[PDB]
């Protein structure tokens, strides 16, 4: 409603009134105002006034997605986009050189720290982000002792077990160098181990219905082939590894080829890709769940950049955290 | 290599006696030959003697069993051969009437009129079946724990996750058996039916291996093509009309035996075999057949004898216990 697109004009000369007042007005605005392009635009330039360029550009993109042809949105975005592109391009450059500077030594307990603790960290987070109520210590207990944890459903245990299986397959098959080509049967097998224990009838099997902002119809095998082909194409080595990974996750989640287990397998694929590219394990932490899902939402509006920024953020914070570990361990 | 001397003097003592007076008799001879048995189970002389003692106490089927083992352990042993020659047609008579008795008791199970007391039992029989069939394979979950997991969706903490998954998987397989493989529209038993049962048996506990057969420009004795083909031979034998003319119980025992010997899966063979047994028995109008874990030894003992060439003890075993099953339902009314 226009109570506050009208006050969006109150916030128009509040925006050319130079005040956190403008911001006030735009915030009560936004909280009450969903997909209305004028409101998004106003919010955008207000953000831009607070030197939030990428957030502003985001507002403009959402406005344009909800309203194709909005020429004010068009002229604002036309100006913001190239800036956002430079910024993102060495966001990537930065995480990459921080990666090259990770590869500075082979110490046995870099093996101990990294491999072991980040393995359990990985499994924990990947199932927790989907809603699993297991703790890290309980996840670890499950993998090492295989006894049952009090208060938890057999389904949660099984999600953990499945993930361990999938990870092991990934490591002892798809992460060798002799395995230079990623097959479609490999994605099927990853899903089969991911979901096997929790749902044996559906694990490793393509869905045979449509799901309820939609997802691709059951034309489905072809897109899987597409993904596989794209991964093995030589041109795709010229793309930034992180963007490559994000795009894999995105393609798979958008195809949504299984009845369940799509997200876990997508993060798995992401992780596979960047590990084959010399990166340590990438953990998308459960505390950032909201951000994660939020950015995926924007990805279905046609903008993959929030998600790329997300994956960048967390592979960088990950590597950064390891370094620090070594530095303290002196 | 060498039996202990005490066995030897057991045999020389027993070779000069066994007569009908008061300074020997039965259990004088028997206790001795039994201590001997306890020290040398595979000694043909002890088996033969023990046998003739059994025959004297009107334990014909057991006597015959002794002779069969003696001849199997000692190929060409004619003492065993002639003794068996006397015992065999009698035990055939005995067995045939056992089977007849079990069959008439099955016929009177099917005339029991379905009530709300019966469906109670039917439902409880799921838990009972799953418990026994997994306990036999070594699962340490209790009947109460099994029931709690299947009926209440509980979980026993501090206990193995794998055992939970085995319980759940078996229950799945059993439900599949009842709601797909018993519909009269099915008739033939396909290879996919056995595969589907295995896929449900092992699905939760070991998903990578479930419904999957264990796996020639080099040496190899095993081949997916060869194991698959042996399975095909099994199913074809099951659906062939000639084999419909044999007693369902014997058909079931032989099925169990054949599957266990091909052993087409990396694991879950025994469970799937008991399942197959049960499927066959149910399509012939029997209630589920529960081979109780309390009788585990007997179970394997009979299977032992099967590998010596004699499927009769096993047949007698499954007959005994389907009779106890039907009896479970009959007696509860």
């Amino acid at each position: 409603k226009e109570a506050i697109l009208a006050a969006k004009a109150a916030g128009r000369s509040r925006k050319d009134g130079n005040l956190e007042r403008a911001m006030t007005i735009m915030e009560h605005a936004m909280a009450l105002a969903p997909t209305n392009p004028q409101i998004l635009i106003e919010m955008g330039q207000i953000r831009e006034m607070h030197n939030e360029l990428v957030e502003a550009d985001q507002c403009y993109v959402k406005a344009l997605a909800y309203d194709p042809g909005n020429s004010e949105a068009l002229v604002l975005r036309a100006r913001t986009t190239p800036l956002v592109s430079a910024i993102d391009r060495k966001m990537l450059r930065s995480v990459h050189d921080l990666r090259d500077e990770f590869n500075h030594l082979q110490h046995s307990t870099a093996l101990r720290r990294m491999m072991r603790e980040t393995y359990f960290l990985y499994v924990y987070h990947t199932v927790a982000i989907e809603g699993n109520t297991l703790s890290l210590g309980q996840t670890r207990a499950i993998l090492e002792s295989g006894m049952v944890i009090p208060g938890k459903s057999i389904r949660e245990h099984n999600e953990v077990i499945g993930m361990d299986a999938a990870l092991r397959f990934l490591n002892c098959s798809l992460l060798s160098k002799e395995h230079d080509e990623i097959s479609i049967d490999d994605i099927l097998e990853m899903h089969r181990r991911v979901l096997g224990n929790a749902d044996p009838v559906e694990a490793g099997r393509i869905r045979t219905t449509q799901v309820y902002t939609p997802v691709s119809p059951e034309y489905v095998m072809e897109q899987l082939k597409d993904i596989v082909d794209w991964l093995n194409d030589e041109s795709t080595l010229t793309i930034d590894p992180i963007e490559r990974a994000a795009i894999a996750h995105y393609k798979l989640v958008l195809v949504h080829p299984f009845t369940d287990g799509n997200g876990r397998t997508a993060r798995l694929l992401l992780n596979l890709i960047m590990m084959r590219s010399g990166f340590p394990p990438v953990i998308l932490p459960v505390e950032t769940r909201a951000e994660y899902y939020a950015s995926l939402h924007v990805a279905n509006l046609g903008d993959l950049r929030p998600f790329v920024r997300y994956v960048a953020k967390h592979s960088e914070a990950s590597i950064q955290r390891y370094i620090g570990a070594m530095k303290t361990s002196s």
